[PDB]
């Protein structure tokens, strides 16, 4: 329970912890500032760092007690989070005219992107590459669906501030994401072993995570205001 | 208590006491985006979900301590919640002219049922068939009210969108709840010997407890909000 | 801290504690649903709940850390709680031209009430039938108070769903109630054995003390619902 | 960790804590019953029994663990508490007028008063008698102020419902807080030792606490009321 | 655990702690009782309040443990809790005509300062001064920002309680904020040390922390209270 100087992972445990608190809080409140059709899209925002704050919590407390964050147990947080960020892309297409088709794609995705992580990575580790592949396939769908698929199409035809949004969205996916399946590689054996391996990956997750849903947060509460505000 | 990767019972626990604690709040934060009419079916379906929520809360402790779920202690939750899912039947006809007398017939089969099952189950296990029996009938009795009994004529006479959300929770009533029953008969001895497949009822329970419940939400908050936009 | 099956006591506590948090919630939530003038009595119902879930939170684990519920200590609870409920009568008819005198003197019986009971059961178990006996007296003067009393005039006068909600309530204390006289007579030395075997009087304080609340609350609450739709 | 039948300290704290979590969960719930002007007035006096709760809370464990509530604790509520009171002066003389000197006045007054208080009792125990004599005339200034200064002559100049409640203020301050002088006495030696030396108060200060900051509560909401129905 | 009178450490992390907290209940409950503007000003205040509160809850059980706060550890409020008081500076100037560039940069410098300041405290204490020396740079280039940067420029030109708010701001600051880069000189080693060494500030770190932050605040309600009396 003792804190040393030197614990930079700790350092980021508690950052995180309390920024995805705040964040949870400053959604939750900013709810009722809002027309009513907004007001769902920042809610489940809110309920996406809510997650990660109580998770955060919780791992806090682990790291300080057996010093080792093991990287399965964050999958409890992405499975839920991850899928709601997906949905974020209908609320922000559904004045564009989004069907609830696209809703069900997006979450069947996600989830099976998830499901198969976890697989790959607490399950059945010999097999992992295979399940990585799955994953892997499930991903670059869901990037190529929101990048050249009917979400884009609809976010042109809508166009503005709501367009915009969406690419900063697609960038979150493309860019923000991309860390997660590298600390796959770096973390199961296979043939990506020697390219990744042996990395400490708990500070950039600590780091990257708090940056990804807070981002997601804020882009959607920018794009609420740019829309009342004019 | 450090957590192992192979322990799916724990993860189930953590998800869905995150995935309860996630939708009870979306329930209470989304009150209040409806007009005063829908208000108290999303309240009460939160509720639903919160109970849960802080049960599975202290189950996932007590997992976590001594790995060791006993059956008993869920029904806790389940005397409590599952009156108030057979409430919503009441909820969603009550502007289409449901009689009290529906409401209160519902609520009292459901806590008969219940408390036969928790009879069973904790205090008389030697007789525990005639308590799975009396407890059947009051199943069976409430399948057959809600399929072809008033309730389903006077959501007919309604007509339209408050039809078809009811169908779907018939649905889940009969298709979501029938793995407690089947447990009932993994529990107990008797002239079953109901064992079926590898799988372990605990992580049955984590993810059906978690459906069933996040399910019924869904749909009334569904049916809220194509009742409101229309 | 293992739970037994057997454990009947152990059980009612959880309910209990998960019951009145709910409530609780019920009445919070439920609260900005009506005009204005009714707000005050449900938050008042949710205040009471709320005490007692936060004072069966702690009972609940106390019996769990001890295996043993001294009845003193629901004192805490019963002499914040009794009180309210009295209010509850000034509340329901400060409409039909209730007097702030009556108000008074029903927190001054009950309080006197739940003191001289504290006093017969804490201080002084040699005079306690003496305490006894001021604290019936006390419930007498309420009971007669609101069966033949003012009170009574007074629904009398406004009639209508007012009055009968008023009923029920006289119904409640004078049945609902009755169990906590009883109860003193099993605790303390004096005249009276009260053996009641069989029944553990936890186990029907913990019923019971939920079913008296909850009881409360969802007659306000239906007074409330059956005066605003017409 | 044990609770004792006879320990009517113990009882205080719980009854303590729990009258002021519940009165703070009533002014935070009953703040959006009002008009604006009078929302502060009612928010502040839950701050006042919010903070109580949660020092409360920590003394109730305290207690409850090593058997001693050190006088010097309880500054850490008081001194936080007693200038929000004072603030109380000013919220209901806004009607009338009231000027921001007689704001920081007030402020100034308390904050000496319980510093004073804080260094009687914590730092130098030989130059106690001092520190309680300009704590003494802090205090004397604060109630010759309400009672025959400025707070007075608006008061007046108001009148009415505003008038009366600020009488039973001056109440609660004369008569309610003399109890915390008295204490001091009982605490440090000095020339006041023989007329008030040895008493034990954690139970007067228990009540009294509760008393004291409850009552202003009750009158801030009591004004509200009678304002609101005229 | 037991703590002593002379605590004088002991005692500013409860009142810190304590009035942190109520602050933060004090803007989240006040943040409905004005305009749709203003919300967002008062509601970053609360947050900032709110993380405080929490982390000086941590670091006031940890100084009860181990009877030593680490100033790292500080760190983990004060990288968050800056950049949002920096951010203050935008939302006081949104009407005004000011530009995210503006928030943006803000944001940017106090992130630089911050990090800086933990490299020189927590990674390398060898090349200490460097690090404090940017961080100094970052200090300087902030204050002068708002001193005779482009911020007083937009302030001056919307005159009036505006300005009188910003100015403040800009002496708390100034002035209020000078006390955490002197501390820095009494913890590291270099040319400082003669001026400033072997100082205890963990007292003063704890009363300037409250009155920073709760000053902030208040400066910030003021201006919506002044804005809203028409
Ligand atoms: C897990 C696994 C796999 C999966 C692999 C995956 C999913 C690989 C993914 C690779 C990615 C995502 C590569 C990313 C490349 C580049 C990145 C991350 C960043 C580029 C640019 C940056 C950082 C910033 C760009 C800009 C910003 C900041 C915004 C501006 O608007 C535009 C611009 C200046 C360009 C298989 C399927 C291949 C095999 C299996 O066995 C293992
Ligand atoms: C899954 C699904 C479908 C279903 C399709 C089909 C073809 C389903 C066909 C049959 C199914 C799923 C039947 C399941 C029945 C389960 C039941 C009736 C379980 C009842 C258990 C009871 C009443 C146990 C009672 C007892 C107990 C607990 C202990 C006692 O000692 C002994 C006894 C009285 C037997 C679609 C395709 C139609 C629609 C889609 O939305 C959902
Ligand atoms: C009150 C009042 C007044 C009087 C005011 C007086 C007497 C004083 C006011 C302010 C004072 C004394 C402010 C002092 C501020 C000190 C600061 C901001 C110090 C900053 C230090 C830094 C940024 C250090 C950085 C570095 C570090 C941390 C390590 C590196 O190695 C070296 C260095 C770069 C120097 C008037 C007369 C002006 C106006 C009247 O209306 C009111
Ligand atoms: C008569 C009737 C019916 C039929 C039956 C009904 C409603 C019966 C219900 C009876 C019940 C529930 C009676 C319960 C009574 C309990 C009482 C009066 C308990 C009082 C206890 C006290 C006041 C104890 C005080 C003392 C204590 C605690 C210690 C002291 O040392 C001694 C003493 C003063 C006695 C219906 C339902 C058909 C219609 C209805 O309108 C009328
Ligand atoms: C009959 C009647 C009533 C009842 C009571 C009446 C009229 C009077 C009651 C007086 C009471 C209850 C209290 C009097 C209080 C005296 C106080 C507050 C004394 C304060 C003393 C201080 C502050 C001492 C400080 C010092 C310290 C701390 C130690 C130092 O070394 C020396 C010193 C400076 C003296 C009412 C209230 C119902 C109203 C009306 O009906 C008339
Ligand atoms: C807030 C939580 C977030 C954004 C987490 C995201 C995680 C992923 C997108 C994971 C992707 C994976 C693959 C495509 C390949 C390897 C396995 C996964 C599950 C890490
Ligand atoms: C979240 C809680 C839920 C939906 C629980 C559902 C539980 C049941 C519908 C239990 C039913 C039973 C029978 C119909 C027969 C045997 C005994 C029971 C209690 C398991
Ligand atoms: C919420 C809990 C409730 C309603 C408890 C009520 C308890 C009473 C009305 C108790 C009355 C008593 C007497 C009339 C005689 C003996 C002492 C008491 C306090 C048990
Ligand atoms: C709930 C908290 C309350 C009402 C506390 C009030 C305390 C006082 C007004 C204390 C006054 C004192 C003096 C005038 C002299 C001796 C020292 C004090 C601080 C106890
Ligand atoms: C909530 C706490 C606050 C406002 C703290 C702010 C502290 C700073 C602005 C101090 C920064 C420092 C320097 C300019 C020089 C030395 C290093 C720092 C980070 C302590
Ligand atoms: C550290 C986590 C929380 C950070 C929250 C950032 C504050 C929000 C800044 C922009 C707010 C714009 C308000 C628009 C409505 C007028
Ligand atoms: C462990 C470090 C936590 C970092 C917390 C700060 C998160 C801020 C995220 C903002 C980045 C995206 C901004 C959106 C652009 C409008
Ligand atoms: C939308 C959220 C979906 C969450 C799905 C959680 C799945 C967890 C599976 C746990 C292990 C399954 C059995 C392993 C092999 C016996
Ligand atoms: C332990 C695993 C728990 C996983 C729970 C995931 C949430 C369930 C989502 C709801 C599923 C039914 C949808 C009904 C559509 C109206
Ligand atoms: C006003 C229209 C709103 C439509 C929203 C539909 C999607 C909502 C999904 C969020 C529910 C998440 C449940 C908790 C996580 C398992
Ligand atoms: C909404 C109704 C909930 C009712 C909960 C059940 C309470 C009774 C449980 C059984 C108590 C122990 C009985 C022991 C008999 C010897
Ligand atoms: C606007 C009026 C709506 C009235 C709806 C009927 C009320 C039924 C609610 C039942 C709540 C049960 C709570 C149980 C707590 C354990
Ligand atoms: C272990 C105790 C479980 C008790 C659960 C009680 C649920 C609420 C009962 C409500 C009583 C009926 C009130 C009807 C008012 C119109
Ligand atoms: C309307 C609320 C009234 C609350 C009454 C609280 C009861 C206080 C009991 C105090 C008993 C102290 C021990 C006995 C004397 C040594
Ligand atoms: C609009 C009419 C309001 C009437 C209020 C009567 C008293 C309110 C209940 C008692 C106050 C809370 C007590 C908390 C426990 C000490
Ligand atoms: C430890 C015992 C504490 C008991 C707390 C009871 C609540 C105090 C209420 C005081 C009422 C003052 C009069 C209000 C007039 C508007
Ligand atoms: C709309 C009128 C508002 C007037 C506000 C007067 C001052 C309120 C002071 C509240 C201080 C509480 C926070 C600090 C205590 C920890
Ligand atoms: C550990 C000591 C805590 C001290 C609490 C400070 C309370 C707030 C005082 C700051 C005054 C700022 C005035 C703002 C004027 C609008
Ligand atoms: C404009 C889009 C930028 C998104 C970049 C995301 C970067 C996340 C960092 C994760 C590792 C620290
Ligand atoms: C501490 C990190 C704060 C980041 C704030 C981002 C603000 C951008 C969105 C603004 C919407 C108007
Ligand atoms: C439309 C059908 C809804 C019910 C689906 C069945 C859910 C059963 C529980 C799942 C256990 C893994
Ligand atoms: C318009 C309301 C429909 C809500 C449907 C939500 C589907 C379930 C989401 C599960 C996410 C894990
Ligand atoms: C209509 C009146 C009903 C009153 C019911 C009171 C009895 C239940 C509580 C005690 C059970 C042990
Ligand atoms: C408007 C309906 C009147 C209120 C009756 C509610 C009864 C619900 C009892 C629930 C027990 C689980
Ligand atoms: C007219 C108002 C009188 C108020 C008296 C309050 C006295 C409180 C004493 C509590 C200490 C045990
Ligand atoms: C309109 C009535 C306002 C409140 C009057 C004071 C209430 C006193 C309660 C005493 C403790 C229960
Ligand atoms: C507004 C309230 C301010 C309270 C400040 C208390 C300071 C106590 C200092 C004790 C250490 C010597
Ligand atoms: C109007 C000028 C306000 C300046 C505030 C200074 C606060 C100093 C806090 C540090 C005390 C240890």
């Amino acid at each position: 329970v003792r804190l040393a100087a030197d614990d930079y992972v700790g350092f980021t445990f508690f950052v995180g912890c309390m920024a995805m608190m705040a964040a949870s809080a400053f959604f939750f409140l900013s709810m009722s500032s809002f027309e009513r059709k907004w007001r769902t899209s920042i809610l489940v925002s809110g309920l996406i760092t809510f997650i990660a704050a109580v998770h955060y919590w919780y791992m806090r407390d682990y790291w300080s007690g057996f010093a080792e964050s093991p990287v399965f147990f964050r999958y409890v947080d992405w499975v839920l989070t991850v899928p709601l960020m997906c949905v974020e892309f209908y609320l922000i297409l559904k004045v564009a005219g989004a069907k609830k088709s696209l809703m069900w794609k997006l979450i069947f995705l996600s989830v099976v992107m998830l499901v198969t992580g976890y697989f790959g990575e607490a399950v059945d580790r010999g097999n992992a590459w295979l399940w990585g592949l799955f994953s892997g396939v499930a991903y670059f769908w869901i990037v190529i669906e929101i990048w050249f698929g009917k979400a884009k199409k609809l976010a042109v035809a809508a166009g503005g501030d709501v367009l915009a949004a969406h690419k900063t969205l697609c960038w979150f996916v493309l860019v923000g994401w991309a860390i997660y399946p590298i600390g796959y590689m770096a973390g199961t054996p296979g043939w990506y072993d020697s390219i990744f391996g042996g990395w400490d990956l708990n500070v950039i997750y600590n780091i990257g995570d708090a940056i990804n849903k807070i981002g997601f947060g804020l882009v959607i509460y920018n794009l609420a205001v740019q829309a009342t505000n004019k």
